[PDB]
């Protein structure tokens, strides 16, 4: 049976069974509601949990499993994607609370619960309908983030609104990281290497799915086609009430050569500026 399943750890690479060593979760301290899913994958699913602490006060988490699991190669990756969150700390990059392994079944990988879920469902809820300020400001805070992850020589790979998570507090924290097609640098596209300029590029597209509330981008244009359209010169248009200095921003993440992109530095004090020029209504703090 299903629930049957053992992970041999032997099996797994040294680099990986040490890091997950130094963040495991006791089995009698955490709770997975499995009847209340956050979210269904192929692969996995994602449920509420309750994390006791060593004061036993209730942590409110999200726990990932994988649905079935019958090679070592699919425990590996999904551990992985865990782990890379370990060692960053940053305000603006998803933590992990830990992963607990139960004598059978699934690895559990806990994270902070994220009450806003991701940040493009987020503001395609006409009943958020979030201001433009507050949009620049999120562009801002996922800017702050990957300003931390570059300085840590870490590509994210899959940058994407998607991609990012909102709390309680409208934090936003950069997660999932790295066929994103239509997120990818026009270099990558050719070469299918990545580097912070890449990152740079897909961080443009996150700027452009803020401001249009959560469009498709290309949507007329097949992914097959993409690396020609881009290659003729044409980008994403502004969007309409998109300030004329934040597209020029996002017009600059898109520049054909990766050397002349502005780095995650540049974007954080270029973005700040705007932000703090445009005088509109906003409600959510994005200052970190």
């Amino acid at each position: 049976m299903q629930n049957t399943v053992h992970i041999d750890l032997s099996a797994l690479n040294p680099e990986l069974v040490q890091a997950v060593q130094h963040v495991v979760i006791g089995p009698s301290s955490l709770i997975v509601h499995f009847n209340e899913v956050i979210g269904r994958g192929h692969f996995g699913c994602v449920y509420h949990g309750t994390l006791l602490d060593n004061d036993g006060k209730k942590i409110h988490c999200a726990v990932k499993s994988l649905n079935r699991i019958t090679d070592i190669g699919e425990v590996s990756q999904f551990l992985t994607e865990g782990i890379i969150m370990k060692d960053f700390s940053h305000p603006n990059v998803l933590s992990l609370l830990g992963i607990c392994l139960r004598s059978e079944g699934s690895p559990l990988v806990v994270l902070p619960y994220m009450k806003h879920g991701d940040l493009r469902n987020f503001i395609r809820n006409e009943t958020h309908n979030p201001t433009v300020k507050d949009l620049i400001g999120f562009g801002l805070q996922v800017a702050k983030g990957m300003k931390y992850l570059a300085s840590k020589k870490f590509v994210h790979r899959d940058l994407a609104a998607r991609n990012c998570m909102l709390d309680e507090k409208f934090t936003v924290k950069v997660a999932d990281f790295g066929l994103p097609v239509k997120w990818m640098a026009l270099e990558s596209l050719q070469t299918q290497k990545f580097t912070t300029k890449s990152d740079v590029w897909s961080f443009g597209v996150l700027l452009w799915e803020l401001m249009t509330r959560g469009a498709p981008p290309y949507p007329d244009v097949n992914t097959f086609d993409i690396t020609v359209y881009l290659l003729q010169g044409r980008r994403l248009l502004q969007p309409e009430y998109c300030p004329d200095p934040l597209y020029e921003v996002m017009l600059k993440c898109w520049h054909p050569k990766a050397e002349m992109r502005p780095s995650f530095s540049e974007l954080v004090s270029r973005i700040s500026a705007i932000f703090s020029t445009f005088i509109g209504e906003h409600h959510h703090h994005h200052h970190h």
